[PDB]
């Protein structure tokens, strides 16, 4: 697939079922992810894959998540059925330090930029995904299950799979106006 | 080129020379930093397309900022040196609005994906591109310059243009294993 023609028309999929990208098709999107922008080659970014018997693990994780921070009953089954939503979920960690040259903003957009880059990666093989954070990417449980220390932040929950619908290339490209500038 | 090939093989470009992108292949940078992931459709973002005398207006607008900050004379000088290293330089704010649902960070990340699919729209054409930022994206004087309010935040200063530097070999796709973990 065409890279201009996937930049302009970059679209997520929310509706999402197996088969999950495998094998060196997972990889592509991995090492994609790998290629993000990085000021300093802090590498600042640790990646979680949750799939099969780890998606059970995920949704006990943010059940307990939700449950901790007081959530109401809806939203303590959302957290439960959440996962469920895509064969696969991969958690996108900023692994942050202390650095003279780079804020810790800036390691934080890498990590951010990880997870588009992977959204695109499955795009062109075919496959498609959608970033997703909510409130539970702050909780202490649910940072803790990622392995967080204090100065590391979850930056996206990336739900990944075979779209329902093949992304569309009917819609027009996008304008500009309201958007840009001559400085 | 193959979006995945663009995807897995990301450079940026330091040396940057004229021809900037024009023209048609300057409007499909644009619109492939609109098409960027954005929660809530909040559209949160702002570009600057900085070329010309507007080049020279940048270059002065940073020497103010590292004077008023009271940098030295070679600080100073590199701030007012700067925008000259492209014949394009595209600057991003993330314009940002108060909404439950979807954090500030959000936003602001939002605003960096589409700086990094602009430098890939560039790449793909044939140009490229290197992110910046620096400690001037926080000076209050740079900041009203590209007239941002105090919830808004200058992600990066996108300076674009044609490779000076011969095509290299292509460079090693890194180890996923030190990154990855199965959760
Ligand atoms: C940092 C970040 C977090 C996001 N979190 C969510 C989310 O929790 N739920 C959601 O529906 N969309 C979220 N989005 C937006 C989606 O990723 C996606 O952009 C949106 O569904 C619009 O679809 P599109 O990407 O095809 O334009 C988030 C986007 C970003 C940049
Ligand atoms: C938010 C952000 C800000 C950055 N700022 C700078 C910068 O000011 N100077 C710089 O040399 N690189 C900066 N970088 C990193 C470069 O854009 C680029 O990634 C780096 O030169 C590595 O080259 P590569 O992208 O080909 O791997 C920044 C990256 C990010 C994500």
């Amino acid at each position: 697939m065409d890279a201009l023609d996937l930049l302009l028309n970059r679209r997520s999929a929310s509706r999402l079922a197996e088969p999950a990208p495998a094998g060196e098709q997972l990889e592509n999107i991995l090492r994609a992810g790998l290629r993000a922008p990085d000021h300093g080659t802090l590498q600042p970014w640790r990646f979680f894959i949750i799939a099969d018997d780890g998606r059970e693990r995920f949704s006990q994780l943010l059940e307990k998540g939700a449950r901790e921070a007081g959530q109401d009953e809806k939203g303590i089954e959302k957290a439960r059925n959440a996962p469920f939503r895509a064969p696969l979920i991969i958690t996108v960690v900023a692994r942050c330090e202390d650095h003279p040259k780079v804020p810790r903003w800036e390691q934080e957009m890498s990590a951010g930029c990880a997870v588009m880059a992977m959204q695109m990666a499955a795009l062109a093989q075919g496959f498609n995904g959608i970033w997703r954070s909510g409130a539970l990417t702050e909780s202490p449980v649910v940072r803790a299950g990622f392995e967080c220390r204090e100065q590391d932040k979850i930056v996206g929950f990336l739900y990944l799979g075979t779209p329902q619908l093949k992304a569309s290339t009917t819609i027009a490209l996008p304008d500009t106006a309201p958007f840009v500038t001559r400085f």
